[PDB]
Parts: C-alpha cells; structure tokens; sequence
C-alpha cells in the first residue's frame, strides 16, 4: 500500500507539471490579452485541469491516509483528496469558471466617463486622482463613479459564486469556502492569533488616524471633518483607503526637513518599469539569492499594452510550473509606490524559483503569507533614506520621523483594512450576512475596524467589495494581513543576522549573504512541513508577533501620543 503510494505521488506530479503548464499558459494569454476568443480557450481549458484534478483527486481519495507511513507521501496524498473546484458536478463547474471570468473581466476593463467623453480606467487614471486630487468634489466624483462601475457590476454574480464556491468547498469536506481557506494555515486557532495581533497593534493605527484626521480637518475644513467621527473614505489617496501614504504632503510631521520628489526624481533621470524590475533583480541576488532567468524579461509583460489589448492590469507573478518559466503581469507606473510593488512581486518570483525542485503540490509558501512577504522584506530596506540616496532618489530626529510616518501611513493603515476584507468574506461564505446586507455589513467594518465613513450613503444596489480587486477575483486576502505583521519579523531578525545595530528602521539588508541565506533555506522548504518551521529557521522562534512591528515604529507611536495628546485629540470614533 506504500508502494502504490509513492508510485501515485510520481505520476501525479509528473502529469500535474504537464496540465498545470498548459493551463498556465492560457490563463496568461487571457489575462494579457481580454478576448472573446482566449476566454473561450482558457474556459476549455479549465475543463482538461478539472478532468485531471478529479481522476487524480479521486484515486487519491481512495488512500487511507491514516495507513500511511511516509509523511511527505501521506502529507502529498492529503492534499490531492481536495478537488477544490472540480468536486463540482459539471453543469456546476462550467457555471462556476464562466462566472469567475465574467467577474474578472468586468472588474478588469470598466471604466469611468466624465459628460463630454473622457473616460477612465482605474490604472492608472482613477488612481492617479485619488493619490494627486485635493479637490472633495474631484476625489468623490472617482471614488464614486469606480464603485457604480465596477462594484454594482459585480453584483449580478457575487450571490451565485458564493453558492458555488461554497458547495465546491462542502463537496471537499469543508463546512463553506471561508473554513476552506483559512485551512491553508493549517492553524486550528488562526482566528484568534489574527484577533490578537490586531488588537495589539489597534494603539498605534487609532494614534496615527486621530493624526490624519486632525490634518484633514487642516485642509479640508471643519463643516467636512468630525474630529470626534471616523474619516471619509475618499480623502486617503488610494480608491480603498487601504494605504495613505499618497497624502503624507498634508501631514508631514516635520514640514521645515524637505524630502526629495521620489517620483518626480525618478521620471528626472529616466527610470522605467524595466529598470525598476533589474533594481529589484539586484537586491536579490546582492543576498545570494537567485536572478530572475532570461526568459522572465522576454515574456514577462512590465508595462500596460499600448497595443490596444486589453488586460488585466492588477500585478501579479506567475509559476509556469516546469521550473524555467516564471513570469510578472504588472502596468507598471514610474514611482515610489510601484518600485515597491515591483519588489513585492520579485519575491513571489523568488519563491518560485527556491521550491521550483519540489513536488508541484508542495510548491507553495510555508503559508500564503510568508508568500506575500518576502518582496516586502526587501522593499522595506530599499525604502530607506539612506537606500533611497544610493540609487539618487534622495537628498536626524525630525527625518527619522518623517520617514517612520511616511512607511507608517502604508504599512500600519493597511493593518486594519487587511483585517477587514476576509471577516466580511467569512461571515458570507458561513452564511452570517445575506445579499441583502453585503454593501451594510461592509461598511459596519469599515467603520469599527478603519474608522471610515462614505462620502456618499449607500444605496439599494451598491456592492462596493466588488470594486476592490482580490473579491471579483477570488484570491483570499488575510493573506496581506499576515504578511504585514511577519515581514517585520522577518527584517528584524535579517537585520539582527546582518549584524545591525541601534533602530530597527535604519536596517538595509543590503548585499547581507547572512541575511539571504536564512529567506533561501526557508523558502527551499515550500509547503513541506508546518509554518512554524520556517518562521523558526528565519527568527529563531515559531509564531507570528506584532513585537518586530511594533518595534519598527516605536519612535513614532511615541511622537504620535505626544502630538495627539497636545491637540487633545479622541482617538476613536463614538
Ligand atoms: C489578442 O488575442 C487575439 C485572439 O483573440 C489574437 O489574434 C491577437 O493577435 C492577440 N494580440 C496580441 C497583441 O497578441
Ligand atoms: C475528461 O474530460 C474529457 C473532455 O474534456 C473527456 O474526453 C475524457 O474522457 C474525460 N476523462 C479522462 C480520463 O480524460
Ligand atoms: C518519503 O517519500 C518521498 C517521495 O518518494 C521521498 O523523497 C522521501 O525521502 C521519503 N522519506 C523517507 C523518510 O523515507
Ligand atoms: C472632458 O472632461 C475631462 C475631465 O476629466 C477634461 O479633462 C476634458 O478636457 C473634457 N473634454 C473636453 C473636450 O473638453
Ligand atoms: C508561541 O505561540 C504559542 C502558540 O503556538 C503560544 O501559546 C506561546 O505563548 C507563544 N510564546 C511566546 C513566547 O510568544
Ligand atoms: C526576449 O529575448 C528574445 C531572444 O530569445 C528576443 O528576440 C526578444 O526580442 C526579447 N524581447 C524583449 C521584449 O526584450
Ligand atoms: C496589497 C495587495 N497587493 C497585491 O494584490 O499585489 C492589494 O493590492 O490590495
Ligand atoms: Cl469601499
Ligand atoms: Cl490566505
Ligand atoms: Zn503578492
């Protein structure tokens, strides 16, 4: 019975590289080029996966786990007995795919019109006047308009696909979707550590909203802002509020210490999205880790098609699964914020490559966090005054205070709004909030977890979710929430390994073998062995902790209170 075993795990894995390629590549001609004809392409080819997924899944099924000796067999096996979407009855699965791509193409080619006829798409249109507009009326009429465009487009499809996924995830033994995917953490008390983890950072993001709040009140006026009330959604300079660091000009803590225009430096000597990716490239390698392949930089797509193609612009990095094609899908901008999505990326990319001699199934991250941290990692020593400097995109208490603001305003905001996003989807997917109350219960956490308000009340038709990418698209998202917290773990104990010394934010891992090789033997291990293991070979302990973060920032969480406590602000919201 070991025999068959190990005989199945060979040839699931030497028939799963072959279709997994396959699909692979007609996910990616979609997804770069939005047609009637490679949607069709992609939707059949969902078929052949599926019929793959299911003889495997089901011979797979037939193992007594239980029975099993070898754990990297028995932990391989487990895994293939979970259909996922191809536990589906056909008629189901094929209703199933084609809503998933509706909704991504609706999500991926809406625009925003103005009377006349200039219309607007999200990259990089929309987004550019929600990070540059300070106009309220400007600010709304986008903030607005995407979610009448794409939000209430996505409600047509939301209550069916949250049927099906819902009954695919029964089908592999799951209560609902949600159970489903917070099972990827193989973390019995997930719910609770994330519940924990967020509460001990609350002091911090109530500190630097009552902050933001009082600036905005500064340039907005009075009749516009409570400064006892939670803070209107649009006025952040991102579509979702989710980071704010686009209007650190309104609240610079130090206004007399001038900071150099990243952006305006980075247009100035002709950077590009080529350019940043090699930047990024070099930052890895500077660790001993591994350089993209040439081919990424032949068919990688770094810059929105002026091809008059239609794409889906969101970044994103892809596995080809056969250990030599790996890929980044981004339309990318030339500033600051994307240089470190650029990073963010590459790490997935680096990912990829570490774990490419694995068995495909367990070719992911420790868990889908360490996933999205490790560019993070990266970006948050690039991020440095100093780093910044190096590479002439720059020109001390007061500095020190401005930069711990300007990374505070990304990385702590999104602190709550990462929490937010998979509590409203979990109490979905359980049941716990029907179609009729998506758009209340959205806003309900946006307020008790944010503090944000509409600009606008809500009504009878609205789906605001669907206006933020990763719902229509169906990628999971406490995923960010994790890896916000973990990467500053990470960079401390990187940092410590480096041999730095003093605070933690004038860290720059930096050509540091030590550092890049403590990412490289936890990344090696995939999905292998429990999440802890890497989290220990990279820290030195097992679990996740706000300690590092909390940390980072604890120069600022002191400057915050002290200037807080001066204005006599409320923190909160009554
Ligand atoms: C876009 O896809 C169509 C098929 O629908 C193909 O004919 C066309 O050449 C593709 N465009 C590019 C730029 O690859
Ligand atoms: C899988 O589905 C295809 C059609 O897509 C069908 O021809 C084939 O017989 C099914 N079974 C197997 C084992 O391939
Ligand atoms: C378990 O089986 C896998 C797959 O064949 C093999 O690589 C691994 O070395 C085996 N482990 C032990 C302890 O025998
Ligand atoms: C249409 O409105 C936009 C506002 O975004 C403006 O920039 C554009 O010039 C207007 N078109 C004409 C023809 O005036
Ligand atoms: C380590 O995490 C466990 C949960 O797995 C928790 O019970 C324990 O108290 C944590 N220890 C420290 C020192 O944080
Ligand atoms: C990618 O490299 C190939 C050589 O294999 C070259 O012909 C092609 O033009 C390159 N493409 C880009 C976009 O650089
Ligand atoms: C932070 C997350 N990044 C990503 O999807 O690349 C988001 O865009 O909301
Ligand atoms: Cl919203
Ligand atoms: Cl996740
Ligand atoms: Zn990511």
């Amino acid at each position: 019975d070991e025999a068959e075993a190990s005989k199945f795990v060979e040839e699931y894995d030497r028939t799963s590289q072959v279709v997994w390629n396959e699909y692979a590549e007609a996910n990616w001609n979609y997804n770069t080029n939005i047609t009637t004809e490679t949607s069709k392409i992609l939707l059949q080819k969902n078929m052949q996966i599926a019929n793959h997924t299911l003889k495997y899944g089901t011979q797979a099924r037939k193992f007594d786990v239980n029975q099993l000796q070898n754990t990297t067999i028995k932990r391989i096996i487990k895994k293939v007995q979970d259909l996922e979407r191809a536990a589906l009855p056909a008629q189901e699965l094929e209703e199933y795919n084609k809503i998933l791509l509706d909704m991504e193409t609706t999500y991926s080619v809406a625009t925003v019109c103005h009377p006349n006829g200039s219309c607007l798409q999200l990259e990089p249109d929309l987004t550019n006047v929600m990070a540059t507009s300070r106009k309220y009326e400007d600010l709304l009429w986008a903030w607005e308009g995407w979610r009448d465009k794409a939000g209430r487009a996505i409600l047509q499809f939301y209550p069916k696909y949250v049927e099906l996924i819902n009954q695919a995830a029964r089908l592999n033994g799951y209560v609902d979707a949600g159970d489903s995917w917070r099972s990827m953490y193989e973390t019995p008390s997930l719910e609770q550590d994330l519940e924990r983890l967020f509460q001990e950072l609350q002091p911090l993001y109530l500190n630097l909203h009552a902050y933001v709040r009082r600036a905005l009140h500064r340039h907005y006026g009075a009749q516009h802002i409570n400064l006892e009330g939670p803070i209107p959604a649009h006025l952040l300079g991102n579509m979702w509020a989710q980071t704010w660091s686009n209007i650190y000009d309104l609240v610079v803590p130090f206004p007399s210490a001038p900071s150099m225009d990243t952006t305006e430096a980075m247009l100035k000597q002709g950077w590009t999205p080529r350019r940043m990716f090699k930047e990024a490239d070099d930052f890895f390698t500077s660790l001993g880790l591994l350089p993209v392949p040439p081919e990424f930089w032949n068919k990688s797509m770094l810059e929105k098609p002026t091809d008059g193609r239609e794409v889906v612009c969101h970044a994103s990095a892809w596995d080809f699964y056969n250990g030599k094609d790996f890929r980044i899908k981004q339309c990318t901008t030339v500033n600051l914020e994307d240089l470190v999505v650029a990073h963010h990326e590459m790490g997935h990319i680096q990912y990829f490559m570490q774990y490419k001699d694995l068995p495909v199934a367990l070719r992911e991250g420790a868990n889908p966090g360490f996933h999205e941290a490790i560019g993070d990692v990266l970006a948050l020593s690039v991020s440095t005054p100093k780093h910044l400097h190096s590479l002439n995109l720059l020109s001390s208490d007061e500095h020190d205070i401005n930069f711990l603001m300007k990374m505070a305003l990304d990385k702590i905001a999104f602190i709550p709004f990462s929490y937010l996003v998979d509590q409203w989807r979990w109490r979905v997917f359980d049941g716990s909030i029907t179609k009729e109350n998506y758009n209340q219960e959205w806003w309900s956490l946006r307020l008790k977890y944010q503090g944000l308000c509409p600009p606008v009340p809500r009504t009878q038709g609205d789906f605001d979710p669907g206006a933020k990418f990763h719902i229509p698209s169906s990628v999971p998202y406490i995923r960010y929430f994790v890896s916000f917290i973990i990467q500053f773990q990470f960079h401390e104990a990187l940092c410590q390994a480096a041999g730095h010394t003093g605070p933690l934010h004038k860290c720059d891992i930096y050509q540091s073998k030590e550092a890049g090789q403590r990412l490289a033997t936890a990344m090696k291990l995939g999905f292998s062995r429990p999440w802890p293991e890497a989290m220990q070979l990279i820290t030195g302990q097992p679990n996740m902790s706000a300690s590092a973060m909390l940390s980072y920032f604890k120069p600022l969480l002191d400057w915050l209170r002290t200037e807080n406590e001066l204005h006599g602000e409320k923190l909160g919201w009554p």
